[PDB]
């Protein structure tokens, strides 16, 4: 009995009905020949606590590209539900960059997310080992997508940082036994800093001074809208 076990099979499986008919040779033309990304880490980078809004889908962008500095749509590997048809239709209705979130365990994923024009992808590292990490990271940066690396706990934490990640969000629930440690992003992102990391911090949720920038808002959908 595992329910991130069952969240991992239900990706794999979604995967495997997409390629049936979009096989991964002619997701990986669509992703090269799609246009290029807009940049998350400069948006993200800028002074001050960029807020960066969760995902009617147009009038909800329009309004939120008002403030944000980024967008986060939440997405459903789930065949033919249109939910990487919305991603495009969102990304293409406003000016800043889009965040594409959801449980990647496979490159297909990455290749599809930035088909339907992504700027970014997540990857969990408490779901992925370190040879996965590596994988799925080359796969989004040769794609010039940006690579937001959540973690939950020190050692995910540690794996980010020696691995080099320059976004690196701390959520605060583990998918594993799927409590909620309320405090994790202070504790860690204090902990990032003060081991010398300099790149961007995101809180995946008053930790005044730390964060350049904050997302404001089972299955791999709901599962993912339980860390946002």
């Amino acid at each position: 009995p595992s329910a991130l076990d069952a969240i991992v099979a239900d990706v794999r499986e979604d995967v495997a009905a997409r390629e049936a008919v979009v096989p991964f040779d002619e997701i990986k033309e669509r992703a090269a020949r799609a246009p290029p990304p807009r940049d998350v880490l400069a948006a993200l980078r800028a002074p001050g606590v960029g807020i960066i809004a969760v995902y009617d889908p147009i009038e909800y962008a329009k309004t939120a590209e008002k403030y944000a500095v980024a967008l986060v749509v939440i997405t459903d590997e789930k065949y033919h539900n249109g939910s990487y048809e919305d991603l495009e239709k969102i990304r293409s209705a406003v000016d800043i960059p889009v965040i594409c979130f959801d449980f990647i365990v496979d490159p297909y994923q990455i290749y599809l997310a930035r088909a339907y024009q992504a700027d970014a992808i997540v990857l969990i590292l408490s779901v992925l080992d370190d040879e996965q990490y590596r994988q799925l990271a080359a796969v989004a940066h040769s794609l010039n997508m940006g690579v937001i690396v959540d973690v939950h706990t020190e050692e995910e934490l540690e794996r980010a940082l020696k691995a080099g990640a320059e976004i690196i969000g701390i959520v605060n629930q583990d998918l594993k036994t799927f409590e909620v440690d309320r405090n994790t992003a202070e504790r860690l992102g204090r902990l990032a800093r003060e081991r010398g990391f300099t790149g961007v911090l995101l809180a995946i949720g008053s930790m005044r001074g730390l964060f350049d920038a904050v997302v404001i808002g089972p299955d791999p959908e709901k599962a993912i809208r339980e860390l946002v």
